[PDB]
């Protein structure tokens, strides 16, 4: 492709900038420009993601997980660190209209945040997951109403 | 809002994502899907599949959109374009192409007729010389298109180029 020398410039800083970014805050850039496009620049870019990761075997496995409100809930059952870890690989493949999973993430949250904010451990995670919460189409106002005030407590 | 214990990073991701949004509303629409594209591709499948997500939650009632997306994929429709003039095709390509589904071959036939025929027109008099760069360099990052139509557009793009400088 033949582009202005600034621009090629200006990519080049941004790819810089995007590898010393933690993943929530490359998650989080992306999405402060997908809200700038066209709906048919993002139509296009939707169309390119599924089809990068149409035949992803074990990315099908973990969104499956992600999306199944059983498994969820019985995620109350591991160790803090466990509970942790399975929140941050799965609420990012949870759908948007999947109201039933969206209630048991939420119901798993608070217990997780108290446990961190008191042992002042995993309070990074913390944060992290309710970055993720509070960017996920998934979540209500009311849910993000309780998740402001996690933050604000921790 | 938090993605850092540390107030300085914190404070300093602001500033960045404050002058990309400053480099963003300048560029081109080109530019925007090449910029974002070159992301994209250094995210991991679960970032990639996350946003993936959200933009089809946030298309999923467009109703503009999704008569353009119908006639974008409609390969007699497509066809019929040649009947248009030059300007109307170049609107049309520019506004239907990225909305090309990737397995919609048939449709992808009927694009690959179209913008040779328009790019030598384009050619010729010089005129739509950015729109035929915007059209090939869609056209060569669209997950439609074959390693076999990306030679061919490669070689339109290098003829525009040195026809044009």
């Amino acid at each position: 492709l033949y582009f202005q020398s600034m621009f090629r410039d200006q990519v080049g800083v941004l790819a810089g900038w995007f590898k010393g970014w933690n993943e929530c805050e490359q998650t989080v850039a992306l999405l402060s420009l997908l809200k700038r496009v066209s709906q048919t620049q993002a139509r296009f870019l939707q169309l390119c993601l599924e089809h990068s990761l149409a035949d992803c075997a074990e990315l099908h496995v973990l969104e499956r997980e992600a999306n199944s409100p059983g498994i969820i809930n019985q995620w109350q059952q591991e160790s803090k660190d466990k509970v942790i870890s399975l929140l941050l690989t799965h609420l990012p493949l949870l759908k948007p209209g999947n109201l039933d999973a969206k209630v048991e993430y939420m119901k798993l949250l608070p217990k997780i945040l108290a446990h961190s904010i008191e042992h002042n451990q995993h309070i990074e995670e913390s944060r992290q997951l309710l970055s993720y919460a509070l960017i996920h189409p998934a979540t209500s106002l009311e849910d993000r109403s309780a998740l402001a005030m996690w933050l604000n407590h921790l």
